[PDB]
């Protein structure tokens, strides 16, 4: 093999959080770029099964709308892992606080996300904290979902497992979860996306959280769609959301039946 191909640099700091830090890495040789996960196996109680976790559902993910996992190091309470690298950045960052942006580029990346959601519901995996600020963006801006610390497996062995965790960023999570004792998988990142696409349209989340003692909430299970937040989207995703923001997750759509939507098959717009 080529020598000092296993040694890379770090160019700059990407982002960081209670994890600890996301590096950029370059390589020596081949000046190939990759994100470098750097979380702190400091104490021994909350961590030895959370970054070990996060491994092993990244070893499962293959998809082009996931990010891509390339392997981990381990050294003392040091713990690296080599995810794939996203220039464009978070999608957060291409959100225009009260505005949104363009109708074609929200429908674009919401079909993408739709992608990635359906793989990794397919291998029995969910997310559970899906929201700007996780989907990455390569250098072709092709979305790619990010952050499997909080991910887990709802279906092993084709029989499927109730989730009881509250888990997620209030703003993004469904109602089920402040609600219910246990729930459903997949209907709560379906909500997220909706809160996701909300975002892309408006610049803004419609609310706190979902709770009836949420003034924003209740208006939107009255539907007042006036002025409030969603008037600033047009008809056609706005019929959208009426299907993936009900309360009820027996009877929010599913990603199949979103494929099937008008505006989700509507050419540009
Ligand atoms: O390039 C990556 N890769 C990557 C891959 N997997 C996880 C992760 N980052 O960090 C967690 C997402 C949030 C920090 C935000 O992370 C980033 C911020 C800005 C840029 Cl240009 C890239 C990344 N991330």
């Amino acid at each position: 093999a080529v020598p000092f191909v296993e040694d890379w640099d770090l160019v700059q700091t990407l982002g960081e959080g209670a994890y600890g830090e996301v590096q950029l890495a370059v390589n020596r040789v081949t000046e190939e770029a990759v994100a470098v996960k750097i979380v702190d196996m400091k104490r021994a109680v909350d961590c030895p099964e959370n970054i070990k976790k996060e491994i092993c559902i990244n070893k499962m993910l293959n998809h082009e709308n996931v990010v891509k996992f390339y392997g981990h190091r381990r050294e003392g309470n040091i713990q690296y892992l080599f995810l794939e690298y996203c220039s464009g950045g978070e999608l957060f960052d291409r959100i225009e606080p009260d505005i949104g942006m363009p109708e074609p580029d929200a429908q674009r990346f919401f079909h993408q996300l739709m992608a990635g959601v359906v793989y990794l519901h397919g291998i029995g995996i969910t997310h559970r904290d899906i929201k700007p600020e996780n989907l990455l963006l390569d250098e072709r801006d092709n979305l790619k979902i990010s952050d499997f610390g909080l991910a887990t497996v709802f279906r092993y062995n084709n029989r499927e497992r109730l989730l009881n965790k509250m888990c997620g960023t209030l703003p993004y999570v469904a109602p089920e979860l402040l609600k219910r004792r246990e729930f459903h998988a997949e209907p709560v990142d379906v909500w997220s996306c909706g809160i996701v696409l909300t975002a892309m349209l408006a610049g803004e989340l419609p609310w706190d959280q979902p709770s009836d003692s949420c003034q924003e909430y209740s208006d939107w299970k009255e539907k007042k769609t006036y002025l409030n937040p969603w008037k600033k989207i047009d008809s056609a995703p706005l019929a959208l959301l009426h299907k993936i923001l009900v309360e009820n997750p027996s009877a929010r759509i599913t990603i199949p039946d979103i494929k099937k939507d008008r505006w989700y098959n509507k050419p540009l717009k």
